[PDB]
RNA sequence: UUUUUUUU
């Protein structure tokens, strides 16, 4: 073993430490405690016998409500403004099986409805249940949520539904995401939502007693959360014999929902879409017939194809079929003649391009904006060029949706993100690459990559139809058939990529304690060995006793919206006193950074982010002061003038706002903060002890731990605790930096591309480290006294102040289970505190001179 | 160097 710095204290430190720890040591409620013992006690039939008590509203019918409100639906569909849109409504597809449809609900406890763009299951369905119950006199017996997957799609359409009653929002219809509601009226109501919304009402409702209808919608999307949940209506359904479920879909992969809940009845409902004619590359090829300018399998591959095919195509199209740099967007000087070809042949009407990512979107721009070629300097000044990208703002702007200066053609560069989750509509024209990224993640090498990959055929279906909405068009895929009948169906279900160790925990909440046996039972069960590395993680953050059970930390973490490591990190913030920054820390990191990236400002970017880190080495810190400068813009209305020279999303930072204030109220009634404001000053007496903050922030990332090596832009030589050698991304305010106070840091993500990057990092001292973490052994291994963490990481230090920490670190577990188990605040002059200064002193030896 | 989404 090679032994790093000292960490020995100075004797007049150690001794103030002695008389802290000793005041704490000398001292002589409980509603939590009796919660969690009860979850803990009860069998799971005693668990469903006890929440349906506890949730049994619907039991209760208002009759003079159900005949006034069956009175107001006969008579408003004889008022007309409300029979235009009866007669607009019922020309959608979906109309044509309202009848079959409410006896299919009624003879079964689940259908599914599979649909297409256009179809109107998403709107009409719900409208179909409701008008069915309010008409036959059951008004108030029905309340129906449908689920969605995105916050933009739950408003926009409760917005539509509701205008097509010609009600506000309100009403019979509302919607509910993460802390933004208009909630409907209680009873004879339709509400949307997201996905993560009911999953969380299941902890306080776990059998949903509180809805007649439940709607999964956009299931073949195959996210985490519909998975979970249709994996939990198999445990809810039987007991529940009276709960309709409606799944509903698009065409992709439908049978596979239809065969897991049993052999359930399926409706096909057909879209409404103009035809889209399907290109592959040797049919753009032989219209454009471009010629490309400087491994096999590619054509092993292409060559049984080239011959089927020697009748219908020329000479030698069968020439770039066999380059390999032919298919994808290897050429983006192909991709751009393209986008000219359809300049001037077929008619008018906007073109979308996609490809994997941010560089290659990033050259197709600079190809039209500066052009080489003889063809791009007349089309130039004809093209309304925008790129799309999740980290770019045009998306969250107007001027990329409103159709271009006229004798100008609207071209968009976009990332998958115009699949679904953006929608432009004058689109015409999709040149679709076939090509994207996707993150992946190898169980036992623990590396999480982020890859170019071919698309599937799920998502060129999709593509497809982005073509046809306000017109005949076509989608030109640059890659061969004898590529996609190489394609997959579908993306990887996310649930066999993701961590498991948040709903592994939540899994907890909702008496289902055999984590692997309830996974196993999926439409597509996740690898047996991550659920057990979930576990461990649970076990080592402590979350899980190491039977495997709830502990009282673990049922605290369970029920805060947050990744529990995370969680662990806001917790310590309100026992140290440091809730606001380390909230902004935690938000960031669980939502996303309020920084766009803006095509070509990369460099300026860059340094708009090394001044708000204000030399703190720490991208969290930085997020924080971010939102402190924000503030201040916002109390001087500069708040525009502010987000425009920093490249910051306003409404990204309003959001990080809302989430803080969410874990401080949550905070407060569980009992750790005297006040709900995440800005309160005795919350914040030590938000500006910047070594604190770095031992806290370690305390919810450990053990993400990374140790940087050399000298020498700057060069790095840096490798994480588990020996794999690592670089700060370079979008990470310490890339390139040199001078770091420590050699050490905490990092939330690691992920390869080029390299194994850390996304994201926090410069860290070994006796913060050592405090919070574990692994912690005084020893002699040269004739040096040393101190370690994790058994990986050691430094000198004598032994009286080994001792001192030793027994520091046994306080500290103490108070932390007993602050779990009985919350409370700290007392600013009590016995606790002492403990508290005790720790801040020891911490504040590391200050930055 | 920067796929994308979500939380009573």
């Amino acid at each position: 073993i090679r032994l790093g710095c000292n960490v020995s204290a100075p004797s007049g430190v150690l001794e103030r430490v002695k008389e802290l720890m000793e005041d704490y040591s000398r001292a002589p409620d409980a509603k939590f405690q009796q919660q969690f013992r009860h979850l803990l006690s009860v069998n799971f039939e005693e668990f469903v016998a006890e929440t349906k008590e506890r949730n049994a509203d619907l039991d209760w019918v208002n009759p003079k409500l159900d005949e006034r409100l069956q009175l107001e639906l006969g008579q408003r569909q004889l008022e007309e403004n409300a029979k235009k849109r009866l007669e607009a409504r019922k020309k959608l597809p979906t109309m044509k099986y309202a009848d079959d449809i409410i006896q299919a609900v009624r003879e079964n406890q689940v259908i599914l409805i599979v649909g297409s763009t256009g179809c109107g299951k998403t709107t009409q369905v719900p409208q179909i249940l409701l008008d069915d119950a309010i008409s036959r006199g059951c008004a108030s017996s029905c309340r129906i949520i449908c689920t969605q997957p995105r916050r933009i799609s739950a408003i926009a359409i409760a917005e539509w539904v509701s205008y097509e009653r010609c009600e506000s929002l309100g009403n019979s219809v509302g919607y509910q995401i993460r802390l933004e509601s208009r909630k409907a009226r209680e009873r004879a109501s339709i509400t949307y939502c997201t996905t993560g919304v009911l999953l969380q009402q299941l902890q306080s409702d776990p059998l949903m007693h509180n809805l007649s209808v439940l709607i999964l919608d956009e299931i073949h999307e195959r996210s985490v959360e519909t998975d979970l949940l249709m994996g939990l209506l198999k445990v809810i359904l039987p007991h529940r014999p009276d709960l309709k479920v409606i799944l509903m879909s698009a065409t992709v992969r439908e049978q596979d929902f239809c065969d897991y809940f049993n052999n359930c009845p399926m409706f096909r409902i057909e879209g409404v879409m103009f035809p889209v004619k399907m290109l592959y590359l040797e049919d753009v090829l032989s219209k454009t017939n471009y010629e490309f300018q400087k491994r096999m399998k590619h054509e092993a591959m292409i060559e049984p194809y080239l011959r089927r095919i020697r009748n219908s195509y020329d000479s030698r199209v069968l020439d770039k079929l066999r380059l390999p740099e032919s298919e994808g967007c290897e050429d983006i000087d192909f991709i751009a003649d393209l986008v000219y070809y359809i300049c001037e042949n077929e008619p008018e009407g906007a073109i979308l391009v996609f490809l994997p990512g941010y560089d290659k979107i990033s050259q197709l721009y600079n190809i039209l904006d500066k052009p080489k070629t003889s063809k791009g300097q007349r089309w130039r000044d004809h093209m309304a060029v925008f790129p799309l990208h999740s980290l770019m703002q045009s998306g969250e702007q107007q001027a990329v949706f409103r159709r271009p200066p006229a004798g100008q053609r609207k071209v968009i560069i976009s990332t998958i993100i115009a699949e679904t989750s953006v929608t432009i509509d004058d689109v015409v024209y999709v040149i679709n690459s076939g090509r994207t990224k996707a993150t992946n993640y190898d169980i036992e090498t623990n590396i999480q990559s982020l890859d170019e990959v071919w698309v599937t055929k799920a998502n060129t279906q999709q593509r497809r139809g982005r073509a046809g909405r306000v017109r005949p068009g076509i989608c030109y895929n640059l890659f061969s058939r004898a590529r996609e009948d190489r394609m997959d169906d579908i993306p990887t279900p996310e649930i066999l990529r993701s961590k498991l160790e948040s709903i592994i925990l939540s899994l907890k909440l909702l008496h289902i304690d055999d984590p692997y046996r309830f996974l196993q039972t999926l439409i597509n069960a996740p690898n047996p060995e991550a659920i057990k590395m979930g576990v461990e993680l649970l076990k080592r953050i402590e979350a899980l006793d190491q039977t495997g059970t709830l502990t009282p930390l673990g049922m605290h973490l369970a029920k805060l919206p947050i990744d529990p490591q995370m969680g662990k990190m806001i917790l310590m913030s309100a026992l140290f006193c440091c809730l606001d920054p380390i909230t902004s820390a935690a938000a960031a990191l669980s939502f996303k950074s309020p920084f766009y990236s803006p095509l070509g400002k990369e460099s300026r970017v860059d340094e708009i982010k090394r001044r708000m880190a204000r030399n703190m080495r720490s991208d969290h810190l930085m997020v924080h002061n971010t939102i402190i400068a924000y503030r201040d813009s916002r109390y001087s209305h500069a708040e525009r003038d502010f987000c425009y020279k920093n490249f910051l999303s306003s409404m990204t930072l309003q959001q990080l706002e809302r989430m803080k204030n969410q874990f401080s109220e949550l905070l407060y009634n569980y009992k750790f903060l005297a006040s709900s404001n995440c800005k309160d000053a005795a919350s914040n007496k030590n938000s500006e002890k910047i070594p604190l903050l770095r031992a806290i922030i370690g305390a919810g990332l450990y053990p993400n731990m990374a140790h940087l090596r050399k000298s020498r832009r700057a060069i790095h030589t840096m490798a994480t605790d588990d020996g794999r050698r690592v670089n700060f991304h370079p979008s990470s305010v310490n890339s390139g930096e040199s001078g770091f106070d420590s050699a050490y840091f905490v990092y939330f993500q690691r992920q390869k591309s080029t390299d194994l990057f850390l996304l994201d990092s926090t410069m860290v001292f070994p006796m913060a480290l050592i405090i919070f973490g574990d692994g912690v052994e005084a020893g002699v291994t040269q004739n040096t006294p040393y101190l370690c963490v994790a058994k990986t990481y050691y430094f000198k230090c004598n032994r009286e102040t080994a001792d001192v920490v030793i027994q520091l670190r046994s306080n500290l577990e103490k108070l932390l289970l007993k602050k779990a188990l009985y919350p409370a605040p700290i007392e600013e002059n009590g016995y606790e505190k002492q403990l508290i200064k005790a720790i801040e002193l020891l911490l504040s030896l590391d200050e930055r001179l």
